[PDB]
């Protein structure tokens, strides 16, 4: 027993990581296949970066003006193109540590692992949800940018985002592998903050699940109610709508645990009026949203 | 900028993870060179839990008995001998992915990565921290057992912790990979239970430089302490006493925030008695204990 936020294990991941150069800038390129995907805002000098033309700056770019480092070896860049806010380097050898990957796009309320990266280097690895607002809650210091965030599926990795930004909020930012941001957020320095957050209410139950399970049982109750009367409750603490989808994605833990989704909204309704203060559910005084029901099952079932 | 409870990338610790059976019993084993480290209860039946006699067991063992797999292969075991309560089977093959790596035995606070490991297979990764009453708060279900705990400095694997057990409590208890256990704890399955747990106060320390770093200043307060008094009020909390050491550790992180150790501890002080009265330190409602000096330096 136990649960802990986890991440997937980084080694198919690790052996992808490479520095990518581009006069005084380095930071980090993913290397698949025979190409390397880095965030295009590389090719930027500082004056760039306010107000990039990325069409003009990457057409005066040529092949030499791109050092790819894996590990101590040179890769010979043999060609480069941008799709979206992504550069693909194309490079003359196939990284042969290449998992079974696929590209994948995360929806708001979904987690992943972040290999956090330096200088081509795997320095970290933890887990993150995409937050209702598009940015993720991570720990990235500067020459952090190409870091990726994926999940494994039993041998394949599903990538789905790569590190582009920080926010004046102190929140992160970034694109799919495609280089299509997560929200409405461009790569120039210009004045950019996230939207007003709102807490995932499918993965606060998913941890209360989670609590029942491991013992904790304190914050239940006889009482049950409406997706009607609760999502009145949660828009006014500013907690995303719950669905009948999100019922339904509950079913294994309403079943698992004897208490209906409803039930432990009326346990979460109850929570949001008084505010347990101090008072603790699995370690933590606060409602945590960065679980979801996978996430719980998962853990509570031990799937490698 | 950000703070996070941040893994060692665990790649290296993955190629070296194997399954381990003997009689009806599969568990995780740690494959280095010819070596396969593993808890030496894999050799334990129904009746031999609460008494076992590891040294009569494992005499009446032949190399044929322990079937050890890599991914598909078949390992061949060649040789064993016990070491306090680690099994070590010698192989026919030594690994190729073995990392440069040492075994160290870890003190109370320290923090670690934990591989959670099922039938040789890694299902993911996560910190700890010793607890000083000598057990881990894990995530570890039947099939856990020899997991291993791991910190990766300049390229190196330290190998601090084998997953033997779960106690009463819920909380984790194992040995480092010399397999002498952490704390008073035995591998019999008669009752134990954990000392009164307490907050590494060093750590808590360290993770208010740390949200001070990251721009958060609500909880200084314009007092100090004396380290007597500090220990004083700390230990009515159950907090772990405050040393010398603790305090020049600290030195570092006082010198980059220019607060003072013991003023700092005069903040800790006023957190304890008032709560966060509705605010958080680093995304946490709590005070959080398990990021050590060295995790705080690393991370900002
Ligand atoms: N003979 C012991 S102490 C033992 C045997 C098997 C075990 C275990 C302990 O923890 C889960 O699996
Ligand atoms: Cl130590
Ligand atoms: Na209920």
């Amino acid at each position: 027993s136990g649960f802990r936020k986890m991440a997937f294990p980084s080694g198919k991941v690790e052996g992808c990581m490479v520095q990518v150069t581009c006069g005084t800038t380095t930071l980090n390129g993913l290397w698949l296949d025979d190409v390397v995907y880095c965030p295009r805002h590389v090719i930027c000098t500082s004056e760039d970066m306010l107000n990039p033309n990325y069409e003009d700056l990457l057409i005066r770019k040529s092949n030499h003006n791109f050092l790819v480092q894996a590990g101590n070896v040179q890769l010979r860049v043999i060609g480069h193109s941008m799709q979206n806010c992504v550069l693909k380097l194309k490079v003359d050898t196939a990284n042969p540590k290449t998992p079974k990957y696929k590209f994948v796009r995360i929806q708001p309320g979904q987690t992943f692992s972040v290999l956090a990266c330096y200088n081509g280097s795997p320095s970290g690895v933890y887990q993150c949800a995409m937050r209702p607002n598009f940015t993720i809650k991570g720990s990235f210091l500067n020459g952090s940018c190409g870091s990726v965030g994926f999940n494994i599926d039993y041998d394949c990795v599903s990538f789905c985002y790569m590190h582009h930004m920080e926010l004046p909020t102190g929140v992160h930012a970034g694109t799919d592998l495609e280089g299509n941001f997560y929200g409405p957020f461009v790569d120039r320095q210009t004045a950019q903050a996230a939207g007003t957050d709102t807490t995932i209410t499918v993965n606060v139950l998913a941890w209360l699940y989670a609590a029942v399970i491991n013992g904790d049982r304190w914050f239940l109750n006889r009482f049950t109610t409406t997706l009607n009367d609760f999502n009145l409750v949660a828009m006014k603490y500013n907690y995303e709508p719950l669905t009948q989808d999100h019922v339904d994605i509950l079913g294994p833990l309403s079943a698992q645990t004897g208490i209906a989704v409803l039930d432990m909204c009326a346990s979460l309704k109850e929570l949001l009026q008084n505010g347990m203060n101090g008072r603790t559910i699995l370690g933590s005084a606060l409602l945590e949203d960065e679980f979801t029901p996978f996430d719980v099952v998962r853990q509570c079932s031990g799937v490698t």
